[PDB]
């Protein structure tokens, strides 16, 4: 039968919305750091599953090997970052990815308008939004041991949606799908991806694998 999914729309916190507009509509050099930020978030999620384990082993589910996979798709013009980390519940998506204020957001915008490099974004507590330096749309599929699978999505414009994902089960973890802008297709190339992982993510404590078509 036909599947049905409930969709909820949310407004980004005021300053997060301002930061996204700034990011999308201003030229910045060194945009490649978006990958470092996404890999760091996967690394953090993998640390969480590691610390959640041994303590409470009787609640372990999905995935198996703790790792990060990078999957560029030239045909679809997408770059996907997949991890087997802890994942996020529906409440986590809503709270952590848009609705709650970050104390460093205003400071970061002030810094950028005065010439700071976008690379500092991670240190101001808003690293995820660096995804919009290269993506026109971002989809996040996630599955946490304590909830069902959900899909978060935003093309900016001040709001994002969250819905139950009835599509292919992904197992415990998170998948960030970047729909790359027309002028940012260099990030689909094997050599370029290897270059930036070596330059900015050469110390992550988990296996990172690049799948090349
Ligand atoms: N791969 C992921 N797995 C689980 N949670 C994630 C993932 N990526 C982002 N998140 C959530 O989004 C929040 C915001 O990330 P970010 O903007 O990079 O800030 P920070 O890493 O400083 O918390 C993270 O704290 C985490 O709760
Ligand atoms: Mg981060």
């Amino acid at each position: 039968p036909m599947e049905e999914e409930e969709v909820e729309t949310f407004a980004f916190q005021a300053e997060i919305a301002q930061l996204m507009s700034l990011i999308i509509n201003t030229f910045y050099s060194n945009k490649e750091i978006f990958l470092r930020e996404l890999i760091s978030n996967s690394s953090d999620a993998l640390d969480k599953i590691r610390y959640e384990t041994l303590t409470d082993p009787s609640k372990l589910d999905s995935g198996k090997e703790l790792h990060i996979n990078l999957i560029p798709n030239k045909q679809d013009r997408t770059l996907t970052i997949v991890d087997t980390g802890i994942g996020m519940t529906k409440a986590d998506l809503i709270n952590n990815l848009g609705t709650i204020a970050k104390s460093g957001t205003k400071a970061f915008m002030e810094a950028l308008q005065a010439g700071a490099d976008i690379s500092m974004i991670g240190q101001f507590g808003v690293g995820f939004y660096s995804a919009y330096l290269v993506a026109e749309k971002v989809t996040v599929i996630t599955k946490h041991n304590d909830d069902e699978q959900y899909a978060w999505e935003s093309s900016a414009g001040g709001s994002f949606t969250v819905r139950t994902d009835t599509g292919e089960p992904m197992g415990r973890g998170t998948k960030v799908i970047l729909h790359l802008k027309e002028d940012q297709t260099e990030y689909l190339e094997e050599r370029r991806i290897k270059e930036i992982v070596k330059k900015h993510s050469q110390f992550i404590g988990y296996p990172i694998t690049l799948f090349v078509e």
